[PDB]
């Protein structure tokens, strides 16, 4: 499709970096080259061609929904932001766009 994709060892990495945050919430930025996000650009959370496509972020409840906090963080910058939720399994998480709304990422 032409919709934006995401590795499958992409996911894997998150969801394993979800799970050994636990309780906490891990949260870096995706990115990557063309329309692929295979990168991460890791960020503090505990106490050529490269692009920012957006955010991820984990909750340690069983909810991948956005709040509103998220949404703040979603327009701030970036294009897509993805929340994975506990249990951490394979398909516990979702995309948003930079306003919120769930939106397709083409596992390749
Ligand atoms: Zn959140």
């Amino acid at each position: 499709g032409s919709s934006m994709k995401i590795s499958r060892g992409l996911l894997k990495t998150i969801l394993e970096a979800a799970k050994s945050a636990h309780p906490d919430e891990f949260i870096a930025l995706l990115s990557g080259s063309k329309d692929v996000m295979d990168e991460l650009i890791f960020l503090p959370f505990v106490s050529i061609g490269m692009k920012v496509f957006g955010t991820v972020h984990s909750h340690p409840s069983p909810s991948c929904r956005p709040s509103e906090e998220d949404l703040s963080l979603f327009t701030r910058f970036g294009k897509y932001h993805i929340i994975v939720c506990y249990p951490y399994d394979e398909n516990s998480w979702k995309c948003y766009n930079r306003k919120g709304e769930e939106v397709e990422l083409e596992v390749v």
